[PDB]
């Protein structure tokens, strides 16, 4: 109760008038996105509003817009964005639920840039009804009863936020006291708050917040659409709190995520085919370590049944999951031979005690599935623990930076090759760069005035009309531009490509064939890396991580070891649970409930490598604190029975946001980390020990319940570090080298001596080159005869003229007054602008023929060709790329047309539709040169 | 000495004048070539002959043939055929040899339809100059001293060979003494022959022959381009005869083939670098039997060096090959962990004894390399024997029926859901058939006409201008047309497809791994089957089996089982070295030299199959008569020195054409055997055995030097069988059931029972369907009112008129001829004779617009888009083949002009070569339909 906030926080949502309450949700929702779009209050009394019948039988948006819209005062504008027809169908008469996907109530709020109290404060963005993936909650309750927003966060230092919120300290109570003590009126439902997290100049992050429609003017009692229903219902049914008092109540609250996970629901278990384990698998040594620690058996009719309802190519050998109370991942048992539906759960798997008794408590639940491998490169961030970790680092070093030299000369010599050939540049442009989703979304290639939006894709439409990128200059800008783009990318994270690396789901060895420092790889199709093939490891050393690496202990060279009892098992790493303690947990402290493995068997990476043991952790335990208060000792405030219970669940939720919405310091703490570490140059002193330690228990921060504050922090430097103090940026966050001398950091070293010297050097080649092209003839220009092709042939006629003559006068004009236009508001509007006058350029007999009227697409008439032509042989010159943009789609016909030899096979015309769908083939490629070099 | 040949057998070779003697030999030869096919003289001195100094620098034959031809007398025609361009100027200036490529001359002989003696006998037609690879003998003398023919086997019973020959009993005496007892003239060299061999209504056989150039007017003497040298000195040299005297001299004859064999060359192995074994690897149980017959191991680097010089993806693990005098296969040595060069052959791989000395006798040379494998299915001709091994066949065959009826259901339901959509029927065309190879050779999509060549390739380019496969005839009658001749041809192999089971090739092990049944399979990559991959075999039941199986043994039900030791190994099949008798041989007496065994781990097939031992097999001493006669016992009737043996030589060759050149029996006694365990439906009786055992020794008949002729044949029939008397034909060799009651025997019931009823059954679904299709909207029609587009804009015109108007009636009135001259040699000229015609229908200033002139290809202009849509409308009716034949291209292209809409993307104009690199994108076509199906 500040109050100042309030009154701001009115009055934040859009009313629910009268003459719209016969609704329904969907008509109620898109309507009132027309209003607030257009800028019109919904309780105007001026415009006889009303109810049309029609929309509640509306199966396109549009529908109730056109209405509308009508009035006068919607026009405005278009839009809003529009939801899609099959979408809006669904929430209007398929209960917001098709198969798999729930109609999603979203919105997203800005602060209001006005002011003084009584304005709002927050302004709200209905987005379109939209489709996505449902989850347990919404399976359970129905999508149409969930709504979530983004919403600017309260304790966003700073310093483009209003004053009026943090120039007074605790309003930030204030705010949470809104979104949480009461229900929030919004289309007719009455919204309650139940969970809150992060989001999935310096803009102010945003939190995204859950609302649950408790009632709403259709809903009905009662105990005992649609049912009133608390939040302290649903999320008792969630959690079955009954059964989980002794838990920390953030730690409960965090939980909540689990019924919000976006999920596939593949199939619910019987009883009888569930097997619930009362102990992990613990170290054989006595240590009590957990061995297995999120994960689990499936049977092989399980897996089986996931590859049917899913739609997979293969059986997977493992998915990620949700069981009722169990979350992690669930392996094949390779020892099933049966053709009966089973599952085991473990403790280290379950978050709540469940029962595990209503159907969605024994539905198996996929988040992912275990998917063939790709590449994986070697961060940034390994790199300063490889190091450490060399046992020659100089050695280590240079080679590093000769691999880097090297890739980039390779993938150099293959572009320049692949320019030399329109076929091999069509085949190169095609890898550089996937189109297909576009494609598939647009159902053809979309593009802006007379060319396609992408560079890619302007490069192949015009090869594939017989423009060559050596010969052509606007073809060879593209391609250059392109280039260029690609170089800028490189020099800005140091992505070291290592052919012989993976990022590998962990799994345990449930069958006791590994011994304690191997693991067993094998891989569910050949694992390319340029000249050899992998399906399987063996008989190596490999290198082992979880991202990212922080202790000289958290990347562990290992043996590859290949166990035919495994050998079904694909796209995971199996990792032994003999030993003291779990490989995963020297990884980083990690464990087998999805984390990823880096695996590495490059032999020059990994035979350098020597292991460090675990690190001596210092305990931290005066600065990070742990809140453990339970959901039971909450309860004790309001004492016994269903009021006391429910209202410790709306003080659970309360204490959480107030929680969850506190400053992030793992961003804080990981960057000092950062910084430390690169000034000392070093990551196993103990300062390094120290803040890996820190920002490793900051990582479970949110469900430990640990408390760290500013004042924590600064004692915590004070006490054992630095340098409150800001430690200097390393210097390679700038774009240049700003230090002095040669760099010694690894990281300076590989951006400046070696990266940004040979990038420069290999960008030198082709500016060279540019250059080097009068009439060798080669090289490449502007002009090209066989675009004028139209011109000529109508100035001849035009000669001759009469008054063709006049209309050819008349089209120079115009195109004239076209290019003045294009001379002269996002850039891709401005074009449309100008190509619709280019468009509205326009003409018995002669003018009927180049008009072919019968043509519904002037673009495909005689006079667009022509018209193009002019434009080229006038602007060649001059204005490239006006001429281009404006009519490249009819050069390229023309030059298709022109290039075309009586007996040398047919041109074709695609629709745009059937030309989207071809790729270049690379066999043909590839079979074509071959034969054309002999 | 017949004689009756001669003198038929003049003068059979072209002559050779003086004017040509200057040569070069490719003039000579393809000059040659212009004159025979013209039918011109060239003694001729009516002619003014001559030689062009030009024909000397000539770097393309045209030019030695526009020469000439010129002359008058040339014309003819045009042809021959003609040399391309590179092979040319290979054999002119490049030494016949370009890299691995020799230049080939070759010819063909035909019986003279002339007669009378002293007409030749034989027809010379001289082929054009081509590539081929070259081989050891064309490397070590040069592919310009040596030339093949294909000649008219002189044994050939019957009975459209020329009386002259053969009612002439041995004359065939008199044909090979003129092939073999002296010198050839041919082109200015002296041809001698040194290898005979079978060819690589009922048409007379060819045998292939094999002659070199021993001297010629360019060669020099001798002893001590291009010098003199005899046969039996090139003989030696590839044979090392002075120590191979030991052997059968038809064996040795055999061996010449391996200089002749097309290979790859690949590296000359230092002496030190090669490990000659004294023993082969024998059975560890004493019987003496060879574990490794025709394989060895290669040392990695050796692999690698392979996959370098041949350009392989990836190291091969193993090859076919020779070295010196050895033949075989070569694995790579699993325990190979240095990096040098070695290689190791066995006694059973080495055909004559070889000192190794010179660079040729130490390079290997790959025939073939384990690739990646493909699904074999099952054959009909290991289907007598499965049946027999069955536990039960009743159920086998119940099975198999029902297999049959399965694939075929699931592959009509997959063609006609495919059909709904025109992505998705182009995805389904494209993926039919291969078109890749055609659009390499030419550049380009080849045309016949308006159309392309290929009917699936005439679909997707109608279809990628907008025609629907569903809504238009045309294509709606090709695309049925390819589902007949489809349904025709599985009705004529029962190659029942078993998804998991390949060919594989065979390999022993050397390391001591396997134990007895056991056989180890990984693959290069995923070995895909339906639901189902594998990368690898591993703890099942598989059959093996070498086609054809004959014995019921000759297919073996073993363990796979995976070795770690082996895992390097892939795309072989590994058997073990342990046991009595080797697997291989086991399998209808095979080897390691480059055997592939059928390999089979389909459950349902493997499950039922019991092994049966080998056979006891019947001595056939008295029939099958191996001469044993040496080169040193033929030697002895000319004495001893070099000119005893070289005279020795030429009577080896005179006494082998004499051996290779009779009848061959293995395919007579094969179809007996076919027809006599049919009527018994017997593989495993008394008879079956014996003639199982029979065709298995005459396989080996050439190198055992077999006797086995018409007498024996009868005798062997008459004491151990039947029926002399002409066996029936099985009725599976009939295309409908001739039979009485229904099939007994597994073939005729799978033919006639199960295929056939199928069939007829999938071909009344969409005959049906025709049929179902007047007004529902759908269906399909011929008629387009799209593609009447320009025909009614000219009428209008036209209207109107004065005089276009006139033009326009010009315009049917010709049309109308030529689809008159349509509707009355071969196919393909006669269709560009009335396309020609069609063609030649041709036209101020709107003749000028229609005609665009400035465009090399007529058929780009207006006018054709006019005519073709003017020829539709007139004869969409009525002549429906001849508008798409003619017109068919210019009709895409009104459609995808008409089709197209503003704002919904542009048509592409595609040249022929780039539209020929593109292949449908299947990702495209499965996620856009997926987007269309909610
Ligand atoms: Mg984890
Ligand atoms: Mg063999």
């Amino acid at each position: 109760h500040a109050p100042v906030v309030a009154a701001r926080l009115r009055n934040i949502w859009p009313k629910f008038p009268k003459w719209l309450h016969e609704a329904p949700l969907a008509v109620a929702w898109e309507v009132t996105r027309l209003f607030m779009h257009c800028k019109v209050d919904l309780e105007d009394e001026s415009l006889g509003l009303k109810y049309d019948p029609s929309w509640s039988t509306a199966r396109d948006v549009t529908d109730i817009w056109k209405t509308l819209y009508r009035l006068d005062a919607f026009r405005g504008k278009p839009f809003p964005e529009k939801p899609p027809n099959d979408v809006f169908v669904t929430a209007m008469t398929g209960n917001f639920e098709s198969k798999g996907s729930a109609v999603v109530l979203s919105a997203v709020l800005d602060y209001n840039p006005d002011n003084s109290p009584t304005a709002p404060l927050y302004l709200v963005k209905l987005k379109p009804l939209m489709f996505e993936q449902g989850c347990r909650l919404t399976r359970r309750f129905g999508p149409d009863r969930f709504f979530e927003i983004l919403i600017p966060s309260p304790t966003s230092t700073s310093p483009s936020v209003p004053p009026v919120v943090s120039k007074q300290p605790a309003a930030v109570e204030e705010v949470i006291q809104w979104l949480t003590m009461g229900q929030h009126s919004l289309v007719g439902r009455q919204w309650r708050a139940f969970f809150a997290k992060d989001a999935g100049p310096k803009p102010i992050i945003k939190e995204r917040v859950h609302f649950f429609a408790e009632t709403g003017i259709t809903f009905r009692p009662d105990v005992f659409q649609r049912t009133e229903f608390k939040v302290s219902q649903m999320l008792d049914w969630l959690l079955q709190l009954d059964n989980n008092t002794w838990q920390p109540h953030l730690k409960l609250f965090s939980r909540i995520q689990l019924g919000l996970s976006k999920t596939y629901a593949i199939m619910t278990l019987e009883p009888h085919q569930i097997r619930h384990h009362k102990t992990d698998l613990l170290s054989p040594s006595g240590t009590g370590e957990v061995m297995n620690d999120g994960v689990g058996r499936m049977s092989r009719s399980v897996a089986k049944r996931i590859r049917d309802v899913l739609g997979l190519g293969d059986v997977p050998s493992a998915v990620q999951g949700r069981f009722g109370s169990a979350k992690g991942m669930w392996v094949i048992d390779v020892d099933d031979t049966g053709d009966e539906d089973w599952i085991e759960t473990y403790p280290s798997q379950r978050k709540w005690e469940c029962d595990f008794v209503d159907k969605h408590q024994r539905t198996l639940e996929v988040r992912s599935v275990a998917s063939e491998l790709k590449s994986a490169g070697l961060n940034l961030q390994l790199l300063p623990v490889l190091e450490d970790r060399a046992r020659d680092k100089v050695k280590m070093r240079q080679a590093i930076g000769d691999r880097l030299i090297n890739d980039l000369q390779r993938q150099f010599s293959e572009q320049k090759h692949a320019l030399n050939r329109p076929v091999e540049f069509r085949q190169w442009v095609y890898e550089s760069y996937s189109s297909r989703a576009t494609r598939v979304s647009h159902g053809r290639v979309p593009f802006l005035a007379g060319l396609p939006d992408s560079q890619e894709e302007t490069l192949n439409f015009l090869m594939n009309s017989g423009f060559d990128p050596k010969k052509q200059k606007y073809l060879q800008d593209i391609a250059w531009d392109l280039q260029k783009r690609k170089c800028d990318t490189l020099k800005s994270k140091l992505n070291i490509r290592v052919g012989r690396s993976a990022y590998i789901y962990m799994i345990a060895d449930f069958w006791g064939v590994l011994e304690e420092n191997e693991v067993h790889v094998g891989f569910s199709s050949k694992f390319r890396d340029e000249e050899e093939s992998f399906t399987l490891l063996s008989d190596c050393d490999v290198l082992v991580a979880r991202s990212p690496a922080h202790f000289p202990s958290d990347i562990q060279r290992v043996r590859a070891v290949f166990k035919p009892e495994l050998h079904s098992l694909k796209d995971v790493i199996i990792f032994s649970t003999k030993g003291d303690v779990p490989l995963a947990k020297k990884l980083s402290g990690g464990d087998y409930d999805g984390d990823m493995a880096w695996v590495c068997w490059d032999p020059e990476i990994v035979d350098g490598f020597v292991n460090a043991e675990m690190p001596l952790e210092p305990d931290l335990s005066r600065y990070l604190k742990k809140d453990k208060t339970t959901f039971k000792q909450l309860m004790a405030s309001h004492g016994t029975g269903s009021a006391a219970k429910e209202q410790t669940t709306y003080d659970m939720i309360q204490k959480s946001f107030h929680f969850a919405l506190q400053p992030n310091f793992l961003g804080m703490c990981t960057n000092y980390k950062e910084r430390l570490c690169y000034i000392n140059n070093s990551v196993s002193n103990k300062p390094a020990i120290i803040l890996s330690s820190l920002v490793g228990n900051l990582v479970d921060q949110s469900k430990q319940g640990i408390v760290f504050n500013e004042a924590s922090w600064a004692q915590l430097r004070r006490e054992l570090l630095g340098g409150a103090l800001s430690l200097p940026d390393p210097m390679y966050k700038s774009d240049s080298w700003l230090g002095r001398g040669e760099p010694t950091h690894i990281i300076d070293y590989l951006k400046f001596s070696i990266a940004r010297p040979a990038i420069d050097k290999e960008l030198e080649a082709f500016h060279n080159a540019m250059k080097a092209a009068k009439d060798t003839e080669d090289g490449a220009h502007f002009w090209d005869p066989d675009l004028a092709s139209y011109y000529t042939f109508f100035k001849e006629i035009s000669d001759k003229s009469r008054s063709s003559a006049l209309l050819f006068t008349t089209l120079k004009n115009r195109i004239g007054e076209v290019e003045k236009e294009y001379g002269r508001d996002p850039y891709p509007v401005r074009v449309n602008q100008v190509y619709e006058k280019w468009c509205a350029i326009t003409p018995s007999k002669v003018i009927r023929l180049l008009e072919l009227s019968f043509l519904a697409d002037r673009e495909m008439n005689t006079w667009a060709l022509l018209r193009a032509s002019t434009a080229f042989k006038l602007y060649y010159h001059k204005s490239p790329k006006f001429v281009w943009q404006m009519a490249g789609r009819q050069l390229a016909y023309i030059k298709a047309q022109m290039t075309s030899r009586p007996g040398e096979g047919a041109p074709a015309l695609m629709t745009a539709f059937m030309y989207a769908g071809l790729m270049p083939d690379k066999k043909f490629t590839k079979q074509y040169v071959a034969r054309l070099e002999g």
